């Protein structure tokens, strides 16, 4: 259709991020989590969008089982992440959170990924501090939208809006290519914080 339910939240099947020139299709969706004293709680609804052509860049995976694709060392993750097409994630907050803890968690997770790949130099460290600082003054209540748009492979346009509206302008830009790739790896990599979104995406490509 034109609208899909992700955790009873409406996600459009097609979407142009703020200030973008290109219509992106909904490839997969899922959720991310949080915990309180080991109890698992649903934190956000996620939708992963990309230029329709991403399907053709990944033709070679057609007809493989989804379970093959998401398995470690399959190679699919990196080819998904590196597909030379525009991509975006739309996040809809399910459990409200202050902006500092969210930005610090993001920083922590992106650092871990960059460190684990020997890519965490002073440039990446500064870019992450400034990303965390962007979020620190905001509150992210239930229903808030966060859009990350990979307009170029080395850049991420970050935009935010209240429930019911998409953002009109870009609020923040990530200018570091390694951070930009780490942010995609956060959602689509072997150690993804959202296995459900990755499983949804792989299904969509394999079929």
């Amino acid at each position: 259709p034109q609208v899909v339910k992700v955790e009873d939240i409406d996600f459009a099947t097609k979407f142009t991020p703020p200030t973008g020139s290109t219509e992106l299709d909904l490839i997969g969706y899922g959720n991310t989590g949080m915990e309180i004293e080991t109890v698992e709680i649903r934190f956000t609804a996620i939708g992963f969008y990309a230029e329709p052509s991403i399907s053709e860049h990944l033709q070679k995976w057609k007809g493989t089982p989804s379970s093959n694709l998401v398995e470690d060392d399959s190679g699919f993750h990196k080819e998904l992440i590196q597909a030379p097409v525009e991509k975006a994630v739309r996040i809809s907050i399910i459990k409200g959170i202050k902006g500092l803890p969210y930005g610090s968690a993001l920083q922590s997770s992106l650092r871990d990924r960059l460190v684990n790949n020997d890519l965490f130099e002073e440039e990446e460290e500064e870019a992450l501090e400034k990303l965390a600082e962007f979020f620190q003054p905001h509150n992210l209540p239930k229903g808030t939208n966060i859009i990350y748009h990979w307009a170029t492979p080395s850049s991420v346009k970050v935009s935010l809006s209240e429930e019911g509206k998409m953002p009109e302008d870009v609020a923040y830009t990530i200018d570091d290519a390694h951070v930009a790739e780490a942010l995609l790896d956060l959602y689509l990599g072997e150690n993804t914080i959202t296995p459900s979104t990755l499983a949804s995406v792989a299904e969509a490509i394999a079929a």
